[PDB]
Protein backbone atom coordinates (compact mmCIF):
# COMPACT_ATOMS: atom_id res chain seq x y z
CA UNK A 1 0.00 0.00 0.00
CA UNK A 2 3.31 2.42 -0.30
CA UNK A 3 6.19 1.90 -2.96
CA UNK A 4 6.67 -1.23 -5.11
CA UNK A 5 2.74 -2.40 -5.65
CA UNK A 6 1.56 -5.42 -6.87
CA UNK A 7 1.86 -5.28 -10.59
CA UNK A 8 -0.96 -8.22 -11.40
CA UNK A 9 -1.66 -9.87 -14.81
CA UNK A 10 -5.13 -7.69 -14.77
CA UNK A 11 -2.59 -4.24 -14.32
CA UNK A 12 -1.92 -5.12 -18.37
CA UNK A 13 -5.96 -6.26 -19.31
CA UNK A 14 -6.57 -2.58 -18.64
CA UNK A 15 -3.83 -1.32 -21.72
CA UNK A 16 -4.61 -4.31 -23.65
CA UNK A 17 -8.72 -3.37 -23.20
CA UNK A 18 -7.85 0.23 -24.63
CA UNK A 19 -4.97 -1.00 -27.19
CA UNK A 20 -7.77 -3.68 -29.05
CA UNK A 21 -9.97 -1.17 -29.23
CA UNK A 22 -8.41 2.23 -29.46
CA UNK A 23 -11.86 3.62 -29.32
CA UNK A 24 -13.11 3.40 -25.76
CA UNK A 25 -12.57 0.78 -23.08
CA UNK A 26 -12.95 2.63 -20.56
CA UNK A 27 -11.47 0.26 -17.96
CA UNK A 28 -11.02 1.08 -13.99
CA UNK A 29 -8.47 -0.99 -12.19
CA UNK A 30 -8.21 -1.11 -8.42
CA UNK A 31 -4.91 -1.39 -6.58
CA UNK A 32 -5.60 -3.59 -3.56
CA UNK A 33 -3.52 -4.67 -0.48
CA UNK A 34 0.09 -4.69 -1.88
CA UNK A 35 -1.60 -5.70 -5.71
CA UNK A 36 -3.38 -4.69 -9.08
CA UNK A 37 -7.07 -5.49 -10.37
CA UNK A 38 -9.31 -5.09 -12.85
CA UNK A 39 -12.79 -4.12 -11.85
CA UNK A 40 -14.15 -2.60 -15.02
CA UNK A 41 -13.79 -3.04 -18.78
CA UNK A 42 -15.58 -4.14 -22.08
CA UNK A 43 -16.19 -0.21 -23.24
CA UNK A 44 -18.60 2.02 -21.92
CA UNK A 45 -17.56 5.36 -22.34
CA UNK A 46 -18.06 8.18 -19.82
CA UNK A 47 -21.59 6.90 -19.53
CA UNK A 48 -20.89 3.39 -17.50
CA UNK A 49 -17.66 5.54 -16.13
CA UNK A 50 -19.42 7.98 -14.34
CA UNK A 51 -22.20 5.67 -13.34
CA UNK A 52 -20.17 2.96 -12.13
CA UNK A 53 -16.96 4.54 -10.25
CA UNK A 54 -18.47 4.23 -6.31
CA UNK A 55 -17.98 7.79 -4.28
CA UNK A 56 -17.31 5.70 -0.97
CA UNK A 57 -14.08 4.84 -2.41
CA UNK A 58 -11.37 5.48 -4.75
CA UNK A 59 -10.85 3.91 -8.24
CA UNK A 60 -8.86 4.90 -11.79
CA UNK A 61 -9.91 4.86 -15.03
CA UNK A 62 -7.78 4.68 -18.46
CA UNK A 63 -8.70 5.39 -21.56
CA UNK A 64 -6.99 5.39 -24.85
CA UNK A 65 -6.22 9.24 -26.13
CA UNK A 66 -4.73 8.56 -28.95
CA UNK A 67 -1.27 9.98 -27.74
CA UNK A 68 -1.39 9.42 -23.71
CA UNK A 69 -3.73 7.79 -21.11
CA UNK A 70 -5.45 10.70 -19.54
CA UNK A 71 -6.40 8.52 -16.24
CA UNK A 72 -8.21 10.15 -13.34
CA UNK A 73 -9.57 9.41 -9.86
CA UNK A 74 -12.04 10.92 -7.13
CA UNK A 75 -11.34 10.62 -3.41
CA UNK A 76 -13.89 8.89 -1.27
CA UNK A 77 -15.47 10.87 1.28
CA UNK A 78 -16.61 7.81 3.40
CA UNK A 79 -12.29 6.88 3.70
CA UNK A 80 -10.16 8.83 1.86
CA UNK A 81 -7.34 8.22 4.18
CA UNK A 82 -6.79 4.38 3.03
CA UNK A 83 -6.69 5.30 -1.01
CA UNK A 84 -6.07 8.62 -0.85
CA UNK A 85 -2.84 7.44 0.75
CA UNK A 86 -1.96 4.00 -0.90
CA UNK A 87 -2.97 5.67 -4.38
CA UNK A 88 -0.30 8.22 -3.73
CA UNK A 89 2.50 5.80 -2.97
CA UNK A 90 1.07 3.46 -5.28
CA UNK A 91 0.19 5.75 -8.51
CA UNK A 92 3.86 4.72 -8.85
CA UNK A 93 3.50 1.27 -10.13
CA UNK A 94 0.28 2.48 -12.49
CA UNK A 95 2.18 4.85 -13.87
CA UNK A 96 4.80 2.92 -14.58
CA UNK A 97 1.94 -0.02 -16.05
CA UNK A 98 0.14 2.30 -18.12
CA UNK A 99 1.81 3.24 -22.01
CA UNK A 100 2.35 6.75 -22.48
CA UNK A 101 0.42 7.43 -19.05
CA UNK A 102 1.73 11.20 -18.40
CA UNK A 103 1.31 13.33 -15.45
CA UNK A 104 -1.95 14.76 -17.37
CA UNK A 105 -3.79 12.60 -14.81
CA UNK A 106 -6.23 14.38 -12.10
CA UNK A 107 -7.49 13.74 -8.63
CA UNK A 108 -9.89 15.08 -6.98
CA UNK A 109 -13.18 14.90 -5.16
CA UNK A 110 -16.03 16.37 -6.45
CA UNK A 111 -19.62 15.45 -8.12
CA UNK A 112 -19.00 17.81 -10.17
CA UNK A 113 -16.50 15.40 -11.70
CA UNK A 114 -18.86 12.81 -12.88
CA UNK A 115 -21.63 15.90 -13.65
CA UNK A 116 -20.52 16.19 -17.55
CA UNK A 117 -19.19 12.41 -17.76
CA UNK A 118 -17.93 14.29 -20.96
Amino acid sequence: MASGMGVDENCVARFNELKIRKTVKWIVFKIENTKIVVEKDGKGNADEFRGALPANDCRFGVYDCGNKIQFVLWCPDNAPVKPRMTYASSKDALLKKLDGATAVALEAHEMGDLAPLA
